[PDB]
Formats: structure tokens, sequence, C-alpha cells
């Protein structure tokens, strides 16, 4: 009985490379962080194959945080029988800006012209200094509950203030704006179905997983397709693209968990936001300044021994020093995450000593997700 995962479609290509999951896991399905989640919490399968009711859900991609009310609920409802959950980082990764808008001049957005594009305060390409470029600007954004809109409406939120409104940090990018979306911007489903739907109008303008927003890795680079980001006119400063070697340095010095906090599933996922905050890492000063982590949802505990040792050699392999993910990570440009870091995933969720280890003998005891199927 194969280990069924899927949520976020940012990582999606990742987890579809051959080897990244190991024995026993099925192919990962990317239907969106918000589905992933609900999946998860609800060990509800069709929210990875409609209509599909005879498979349980044993993990998740999300690259959105899980609520306190999801925890809380999952807490009470389900820990009892089924043991925590873990939520712990994957990868790291930039959010990139895709565009379908011609012209050899390089595009480079102020943060500003950023916030103003997403807010619907420029709406012309004229309105981009130095694009190159004129005509109208239509937005292209997640329908759906999406992780790399909450990525995204991370940076909105902790930057764009001098719009006529401001950007909740959200999943529905539909309502982050409190002045609403620009007119004439269009919804589309999933990192795919988006993509393809900046291609279907002239103008268009997105933001995006960078595995998803060239078709190349080299693309990232090209700024006649996903514009720079950081421009600065007045100090003549350039900015950069979303290429993973421009946010690895960033990703590299985001401390690990507390460790007296480590119970906790939310101390767990690392967040962006606005400066001298505490709590939240500031953004980068340097390289590319939009990023944050997309992350897995397993259980500590499942109820078949066998589904329980494949889960750990997948965590063996993802976490490991040695015979790991981490090239595939940088094929989908995604940055690993470091020794540190990986050391301390292990220590909690493989070691077995550890009460979070996944499958500890006393804490998992009797207890976990189902091996069979019941409705």
């Amino acid at each position: 009985m194969d280990i069924n995962g899927g949520g976020a479609t940012l990582p999606q290509a990742l987890y579809q490379t051959s080897g990244v999951l190991t024995a026993g896991f099925a192919q990962y399905i990317g239907v969106g962080s918000g589905n992933g989640k609900a999946a998860f919490l609800n060990n509800d399968y069709t929210k990875f194959q409609a209509g599909v009711t005879n498979k349980n859900v044993h993990w998740a991609g999300s690259d959105s945080k899980l609520s306190a009310t999801e925890l809380s609920t999952y807490a009470s409802a389900k820990q009892p029988t089924w043991g925590k959950l873990i939520q712990v980082p994957s990868v790291g990764t930039s959010v990139a800006i895709p565009f379908n808008k011609s012209g050899s001049a390089a595009v480079d957005l102020s943060v500003q012209e950023l916030c103003g594009v997403f807010s619907g305060r420029i709406n012309t390409w004229d309105g981009i200094s130095g694009s190159g470029r004129t005509g109208p600007i239509v937005v292209v954004y997640r329908s759906e509950s999406s992780g790399t809109t909450e990525l995204f409406t991370r940076f909105l939120n902790a930057k764009c203030n001098a719009e006529t409104g401001n950007f909740a940090v959200t999943t529905t990018f539909g309502t982050s704006f409190s002045g609403g979306l620009p007119a004439g911007a269009v919804a589309a489903t999933g990192s795919q179905g988006v993509m393809t739907a900046l291609a279907a109008g002239d103008g268009r303008i997105t933001y995006m997983s960078p595995d998803f927003a060239a078709p190349t890795l080299a693309g990232l680079d090209d700024a006649t397709k996903v514009a720079r980001v950081g421009k600065n006119v007045a100090t003549n400063t350039q900015g950069v693209s979303p290429a993973a070697a421009n946010v690895s340095a960033a990703i590299g010095a985001v401390p690990v968990p507390a460790a007296a906090d480590r119970s906790n599933p939310d101390a767990w996922v690392p967040v962006f936001g606005p400066d001298n905050t505490a709590g939240v890492q500031p953004y980068p000063t340097s390289g590319y300044p939009i990023l944050g982590f997309t992350n897995l949802i397993f259980s500590q505990c499942y109820a078949d021994a066998t589904q329980t040792t494949q889960v750990r050699d997948f965590f063996t392999k993802h976490y490991g020093a040695s015979n790991n993910n981490d090239a595939a990570i940088t094929a989908n440009a995604f940055v690993p995450l470091p020794t540190a870091w990986k050391a301390t995933v292990r220590a909690s969720f493989l070691t077995a000593s550890n009460a979070l280890s996944i499958g500890n003998t006393n804490v998992c005891n009797g207890i976990g997700r189902p091996l069979l199927e019941a409705a």
C-alpha cells in the first residue's frame, strides 16, 4: 500500500524527479497548498484525486504554513489516535516575476514598482521605468489557496507601504490588497495554469515558482521574460534575477528552529517578514529579495510498520548528509538546506530517543494514521 502525498505545485517537479521520493511513495500529486493541507488534516484523498476515496493521505507539500486553527483542530481531533503532525522545511525558494511582453530591454522592477503593479497603481508598461515597453499590464494571479501566494504576499505586506491600501498575508491573492484587484486581472489555477494564462494574452505578468517561471534554469536570468527585482534608479543600482544562487546566501543564514520550541510545528517553518520584527526574518539586503521556504507535512506515527519505515527512509535521504536530494533540488531552481539544518531535522524526527522521532516505539505505541481507508 503506497504512501500518498501531494499539495503545493511550486515544488511538484522536484518531488516528481525520479529518485527524490524513495521506495513505497506514490508519485506526488500537485493540487495547491490549501488542498494539500486539507488532504492531510482531514485524511481526504479526494483533495488529491477528485472522485477517488479508496486511499489514505500520508503527507503533503505546502508553501503555506499551518494556521493556528489548523494546528489546534488536528491536535484535538486527530493527534490522540494518529500522533503529532510534523511540519518541516523542504527547500528554500525564490519567487520569480515572469511576464509576457517582448523587447530586448531588460525589465528590472524597483520594489515600489512591483508593489504598484500588483496593487493596480501601475497598469501600463510605460510606468515601469526603463522598460522599453508600452501598453497595458494585465496581472495574472492564483484563483485558489496557494502557498506561492502566501510567500509573495509576505513580501508585499513587508515592503508595500505607499499604496492606497495594504496587502495582507494570505493564500488567496484576490483578497490580499485592501483596495481590490487591479482592473482586468486574470485568475488561473495551479503554477502551470498560471503560466498557460500568462501566454494567452499580451502584456501579462505574475508571481511564480522559479521552477515554472522559465522553461530552463538560465531563463531565470533572461530579463526580457523574467523580471529582475531591486532596481534603484537614484542610486544607480541594478536589480538581479530570481536564480537560486541569488537567494542561497540569505536562505543559508536563516537560524535553525529554537531548541525549546521544537515540539511546536509552527516553530519549524521560518518566515520572512517586516524589518526589526522578532520572530520573522527580515528580507535580505543583497541578492534577490523575494524568497521563503516550501515545507513538508507528515505524521510522526503510522499504524503500519512498513509505511513507518518507508517514511523514515525518505527523511534519511531528503535530510541526509550523504546520498541526498540536493542535486535534484538545485536542478529544480531551489536551495538545499545547510548541514546544520539537516542535522537539526534528523535529530528531532529520526534519532530514535527523541520524543519527536518518526515511529518512536514509545510515543507511537499503538497509534498512527491508518493503513486501510474507511469512510
